[PDB]
DNA sequence: GCATCATGCG
DNA sequence: GCATGATGCA
C-alpha cells in the first residue's frame, strides 16, 4: 500500500526534468510570509521529497523553479508562488493547476485539496489535508515520515490526474478558460497580494477614537430611551426591549424570536425614537468592529500593509472572493463609512490611487445575451438605464420621471438580472406581491428579448443540466428539476443570473490580464492592487496618471466585444477615498 | 458551530 | 443573485 519515493538529502539532476508535478507545501491557511514545510517532486525519473531548507538554498533547484521552460503541474500554485515571493524566489513554468481545473469543471464541488479533486476521477490514493494536519489550532505538521509520504502522494495524484482533467476541460470547451484566463490570472493575483495595500494606521486609530466616542453617546441615549441597559448587539435582548418593554408592533419574526433586521427597524422607526438610534448604533458598530479594529489586526506591523488573499476557486459564478482582510466590501454607500477609504493610501511617496469601474456591466451583458432591441438601443445611446426603465414600465416621458419612479425602476433593474420573484421584489420595494408582479410584467412588455432570454435559459438549464458564461465557465443546476417549488425557483433564478454575473466576471478577469500586458509593454510602474467585481484599483507615480486615464479605460472597454459598448468610469487621488 | 446582523456589487 | 466578518448563544 505504501508509495515508494526517494527522501533526498540533496538536489540531483534527475529532480530537474522539464516536466514535473510539484508540491511546495504551505500549511498555514494564510500563506503570506509563511513557512514552506516540505517539497515533493514527481517526474519521469521517479518520486522525490526534499527538505525546504535544503532545496531552497540550492542554486540549481532555485534556477529550475524560475525557468519558464521547465513545466510544473501543481495544486494552488498561487499559494506556492506567494510563499516563494516572500522568500525572494520566483516560480515560473506552471502549466497546469489542479485546483483551478477542478474549480472550472464544477464550482459546486467545493474542491479545496488534492484529495477532493482526485475523488472526482475515482482516484483515492491520497489523504485529505485535514486528515493529515488536523483542524483548528490542533492543526500541526506531522513528523517527516508522515509529511513526506503525504506530499509525495499529492504530487503523484497531480501527475496522474493532469491528462484526464485537461481532456474533460477540452470536452467542455474550457481548455482556453484554464490556460488563457484563470492560470495567467493566478500569477497576477499573486503579484497583487504580495504587493499589498498600504494603510494609514494613524488615520484609522483617530477614526477609531471618534467612533468610540459617538458609540458611547448613541449607546447611552439608547439606554435612556429604554429605561435600562442591555446588550444591543444581542438580537435576543433587543427583541425583549422593543417588542415587550416598549410594546412596538411585530411586523415580522425570526426562527428564534422576533426579527430586528434593518428591513424591520426602518418600518418601526416612526413608532419610537429608540429605533433610529439602534440603526445608527449598528452602523457605527460595524465600522468600529470590522473596519477599524478588524483591519488593524491584520495590518503588518513593519510595512503597515495589508495582504489580502483572493480566493480564485470559491464562488459559484466565477467571481473572486477576498479574506484577511476582505477588501471587496470596504464601505462607500454612507459617508461615515466611506471615510474608511481615506486610510488606504499609495505605497510610495508621490504616488496616487487610480480606480476604474465598469458602468452597468451586468445590464449591458444582459442586453448582449438576450439581444433585446430596446435594451441594446438604450446602451447604444448611453442612457441613464434606471430613468429609461422607469419611462418604459410607467409609460411616461423622461421629463415626467419622478425620483420615486426612478428608485423603483432601479430596484426592478437590480432584480431582473436574477429573475427576482414577485415576492422578492415586493419585499425590496415594500409593496404587495401583485403590485410587484405588475411591475415585472410591465418590464417584460418593454423588453421582450429579456423575457425570451429568461424563458430560454431556464429551459436550456433543464435540457443540458447547466448554464454557461461568455468564456465558457459553467454551473450545474440539478435543482432545476425539483418538484419543490421553492427549491426549483431558486435554481431558476441561478440559471438566469449566472450567465450574467458570470460573464461580467469573465470580462473583468480578461481585462486584468490585458491590462498587465499593456502596463509591461509601456514599462509603467503602475500596478494592480485590488479588484472589486466591477472595478480595478491601482497605484502609480503621479506622473503616470495622464497615461492611465487613457490606457486603463480602453483596455477594460476592449476586453471583449459585445453587441453594445462597454463603458468605464475612472478617478484618481491621494487616497482610495479621493479616487472619486 | 448555527443564526442574525452588517458591508460590498447588483 | 454572489460574497466575508463580527457578534451572541450554547
Ligand atoms: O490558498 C488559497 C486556496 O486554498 C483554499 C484551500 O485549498 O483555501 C484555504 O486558504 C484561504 C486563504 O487563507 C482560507 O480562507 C480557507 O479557509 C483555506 O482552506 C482554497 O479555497 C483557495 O482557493
Ligand atoms: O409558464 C411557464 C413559465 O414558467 C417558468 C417559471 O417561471 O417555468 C415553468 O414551466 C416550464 C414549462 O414551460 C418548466 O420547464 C419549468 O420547470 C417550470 O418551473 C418559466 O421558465 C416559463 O416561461
Ligand atoms: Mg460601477
Amino acid at each position: 500500500a505504501k508509495m515508494a519515493f526517494t527522501l533526498a538529502d540533496r538536489v540531483t539532476e534527475e529532480m530537474l526534468a522539464d516536466k514535473a508535478a510539484l508540491v511546495v507545501e504551505v500549511v498555514e491557511e494564510n500563506y503570506h510570509d509563511a513557512p514552506i514545510v516540505g517539497i515533493a517532486v514527481v517526474n519521469e525519473h521517479g518520486r522525490f521529497f526534499l527538505r525546504p531548507e535544503t532545496a531552497l538554498a540550492d542554486p540549481q533547484f532555485v534556477a529550475w523553479l524560475g525557468d519558464e521552460t521547465k513545466k510544473k503541474s501543481m495544486f494552488d500554485s498561487k499559494r506556492a508562488a506567494v510563499a516563494l515571493k516572500w522568500k525572494g524566489i520566483e516560480l515560473c513554468g506552471v502549466s497546469f493547476d489542479l485546483l483551478l481545473a477542478a474549480y472550472l469543471l464544477d464550482p459546486a464541488q467545493g474542491v479545496d485539496d488534492v484529495a477532493a479533486a482526485a475523488k472526482m476521477k475515482q482516484y483515492e490514493a491520497v489523504r485529505p489535508d485535514e486528515a493529515v494536519y488536523g483542524k483548528g489550532a490542533k492543526r500541526a505538521v506531522p513528523d517527516e515520515p508522515v509529511l513526506a509520504e503525504h506530499l509525495v502522494r499529492k504530487a503523484a495524484a497531480i501527475w496522474e490526474l493532469e491528462r484526464p482533467f485537461l481532456d474533460e476541460l477540452r470536452r467542455n470547451e474550457q481548455d482556453r478558460l484554464l490556460v488563457e484566463l484563470e492560470q495567467p490570472l493566478s500569477s497576477i493575483l499573486a503579484e497583487m497580494e504580495f504587493a499589498g495595500v498600504k494603510v494609514d494606521t494613524k488615520r484609522l486609530e483617530q477614526m477609531g477614537k471618534e467612533l468610540a466616542e459617538q458609540l458611547g453617546t448613541v449607546e447611552q441615549r439608547i439606554y435612556e430611551l429604554a429605561g435600562q441597559e442591555f446588550n444591543i448587539n444581542s438580537p435576543k435582548q433587543l427583541g425583549v426591549i422593543l417588542f415587550e418593554k416598549l410594546q412596538l408592533p411585530v411586523l415580522k419574526k425570526t426562527k428564534t424570536g422576533y426579527s430586528t433586521s434593518a428591513d424591520v427597524l426602518e418600518k418601526l422607526a416612526p413608532y419610537h425614537e429608540i429605533v433610529e438610534n439602534i440603526l445608527h448604533y449598528r452602523q457605527l458598530g460595524k465600522l468600529q468592529s470590522t473596519y477599524i479594529e478588524g483591519l488593524l489586526k491584520v495590518v503588518r506591523p513593519d510595512t503597515k500593509k495589508v495582504h489580502t488573499i483572493f480566493n480564485q476557486a470559491l464562488t459559484q459564478t466565477g467571481r473572486l472572493s477576498s479574506t484577511e482582510p476582505n477588501l471587496q466590501n470596504i464601505p462607500i454607500r454612507l459617508e461615515e463609512g466611506r471615510k474608511i477609504r481615506q486610510a488606504f493610501v499609495p505605497s510610495e511617496s508621490d504616488w496616487l490611487i487610480f480606480a476604474a469601474d465598469y458602468s452597468q456591466i451586468e445590464l449591458r451583458v444582459l442586453a448582449h445575451i438576450a439581444e433585446d432591441d430596446n435594451l441594446m438601443e438604450a446602451f447604444r445611446r448611453d442612457l441613464d438605464i434606471h430613468t429609461k426603465t422607469a419611462m418604459d414600465i410607467f409609460q411616461v416621458s423622461e421629463d415626467e420621471v419622478t425620483p420615486n419612479m426612478r428608485r423603483q425602476a432601479k430596484a426592478v433593474n437590480f432584480g431582473i438580472v436574477y429573475g427576482i420573484s414577485d415576492y422578492g421584489l415586493a419585499q425590496n420595494l415594500n409593496i404587495s406581491r401583485k403590485e410587484a408582479a405588475e411591475f415585472i410584467e410591465r418590464y417584460f412588455e418593454s423588453f421582450p428579448g429579456v423575457k425570451r432570454y429568461m424563458e430560454n435559459i431556464v429551459q436550456e438549464a433543464k435540457q443540458k443540466g447547466y448554464v454557461t458564461t461568455l468564456l465558457h465557465r459553467r454551473r450545474y443546476l440539478p435543482d432545476i428539476t425539483s418538484r419543490n417549488f421553492n427549491v426549483r425557483s431558486f435554481a431558476e433564478r441561478m440559471a438566469m443570473n449566472t450567465p450574467i454575473q458570470g460573464s461580467a466576471a469573465d470580462i473583468i478577469k480578461k481585462a486584468m490580464i490585458d491590462l498587465n500586458a499593456r502596463l509591461k509593454e509601456e514599462r509603467l510602474q503602475a500596478h494592480l492592487l485590488l479588484q472589486v467585481h466591477d472595478e480595478l484599483i491601482l497605484e502609480a507615480p503621479k506622473e503616470e496618471m495622464e497615461r492611465l486615464c487613457r490606457l486603463v479605460p480602453e483596455v477594460m472597454e476592449q476586453a471583449v466585444t459585445l453587441r453594445v459598448p462597454l463603458k468605464v468610469d475612472y478617478h484618481y487621488g491621494s487616497t482610495w477615498y479621493d479616487a472619486k
